[PDB]
C-alpha cells in the first residue's frame, strides 16, 4: 500500500514524479515535467485514501513555480493507484493559468498521464 | 495572496473551506462538505502561485482532498484547479474533478468533472 | 424540451446560440461567437432526450461547433453537454471541451475545458 | 480527408463508431456502446474541419435513447483526427445524466477514447 505509492515513476511524455506516501494520508515529493514552460525540480503535494477498499483513490497538485522559473500556472492530478506486478496510476489533469478577466474563459486544459512505476 | 488567499471561503453548495497560504507557495488547512458521502472536517493541501504576474492577472492555485476523516470514508478524492481574483469582492474560480476508486471493469466512469466559485460571505 | 429548448439563448458573455429541437432528438441551429478567432455565425447540430423522467430531472442535451465558416477558419471545435432545466427563469447548464487540431508534439495541450450557464435574457 | 474519416471505428472498450464525413462539415452515423444502460444502436451528430492544416479538428454527440432503451443522458466527444497508416481519433469526454437540481453537481463524468479505424 503506503509502499505501493512510495518510489519512482514516469509518465508517457518522460516526465518523473517522486512522492512517499504517509501513514496519515499525505503525499509529498517532487515532479519533474519534460513539457511546457518548466526546469528542475518543483514541490508537489496531495493526499491520497489511507485505508482503501478496487484501486486507491488520490490527487496532487503542482505549482509550476520554483527558484529557476516561474510559469504563473498550476496543474492538479485526480486518479487511483492500482496494483499488480504491472502497477499503475491512472489520472486525469487540470492545468490553469493565471490570466486577466477578459481571457479567463480560456484558462483551463484538461488532459490525462499515466504513471508507470520503476 | 496568502494574506489574499488566507481566511475562510463558502462555495455556491455552503461547503466551507479554511486555508492558510505560506509564503513559499504551500496552502494547508481543512474543508467542509455540504454534499456527498460525507461529515465534519477532512484535511486539505494545495499549491499556489506566491509570485503572481503585475499585469492584472489572477493568481493560479490547487488543492486535494481525499475523503476519509475519523468518521467516514467515501474512498474517493477530489482536486481543484483555478485562480484567485482579489479586489473589493474577492473570489476563488475552479474547476474540478472528484475520482472513486473502482474496478477495472468500472474505471471507464471512476471521475466527475464540475466547477465550484467560493466566496468570502 | 423541443418546445422549451426552442429558442434563442445567450450565455454569460454574450454568445447567441439559436436552436431548434425536433421531435424525435435532434438539436439544429447556428452559433455566434462573443470570444475567440471567430465572426459571424457557425452550423451548430446537437441530440437530446426526447422523452425525459418525469420525477423532475433536467433533459440531458449536447451540441458541436467546427469554428469554419466563409470568413475564417480556426482549425478547432468545442462541444457542449449540459442539461436543459425549464420553468419560468428556464436555462441550460453545461460544460465544455474545445479541440484544437495540433501536431502530435502539442497534443497534450490541445484541450481547453469550461462552463457555461445559457438563458434567455 | 472526408475520405479520412469516413469509415467504421472501434474503441478500447469494444464499442464501434460509423460515420460519413459531409463536403460541409457535417458528421452523421451510428453508435454501439459496450458499456452503459444502452443497447442497440443510437444516432450520432457532428461536424469536423473540412479544411484542416496538423490533425483534423471534430466533435460528435449521441443522446442515449433509441427505440429500444432511454437512459436520460448525453455523451459529447471532442478530439482529433490523425491520419497516416495508424489512423486514429483521439478523443476526451462528456457525459451527462439528466438529474434534479440537488444533485446536478455529480450530473457529469469526465473521460477520454482513443479510436482505431478498421
Ligand atoms: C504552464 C506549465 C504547464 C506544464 N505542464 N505540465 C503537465 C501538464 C499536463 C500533463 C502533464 C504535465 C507534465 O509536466 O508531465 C508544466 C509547466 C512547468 C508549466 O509551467
Ligand atoms: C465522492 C465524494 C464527493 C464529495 N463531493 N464534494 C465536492 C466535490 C466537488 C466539488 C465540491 C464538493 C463539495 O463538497 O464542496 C464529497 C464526499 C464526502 C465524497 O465521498
Ligand atoms: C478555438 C476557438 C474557440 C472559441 N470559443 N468559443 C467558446 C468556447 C467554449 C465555450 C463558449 C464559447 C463561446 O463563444 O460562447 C471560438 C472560436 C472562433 C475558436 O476558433
Ligand atoms: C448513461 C449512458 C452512458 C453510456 N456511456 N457511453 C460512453 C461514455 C464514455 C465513453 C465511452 C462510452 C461508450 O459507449 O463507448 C452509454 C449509454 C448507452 C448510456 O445510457
Amino acid at each position: 500500500a503506503e509502499a505501493g505509492i512510495t518510489g519512482t515513476w514516469y509518465n508517457q511524455l518522460g516526465s518523473t514524479f517522486i512522492v512517499t506516501a504517509g501513514a496519515d494520508g499525505a503525499l509529498t515529493g517532487t515532479y519533474e515535467s519534460a513539457v511546457g514552460n518548466a526546469e528542475s525540480r518543483y514541490v508537489l503535494t496531495g493526499r491520497y485514501d489511507s485505508a482503501p477498499a478496487s484501486g486507491t483513490a488520490l490527487g496532487w497538485t503542482v505549482a509550476w513555480k520554483n527558484n529557476y522559473r516561474n510559469a504563473h500556472s498550476a496543474t492538479t492530478w485526480s486518479g487511483q493507484y492500482v496494483g499488480g506486478a504491472e502497477a499503475r496510476i491512472n489520472t486525469q489533469w487540470l492545468l490553469t493559468s493565471g490570466t486577466t478577466e477578459a481571457n479567463a474563459w480560456k484558462s483551463t486544459l484538461v488532459g490525462h498521464d499515466t504513471f508507470t512505476k520503476v
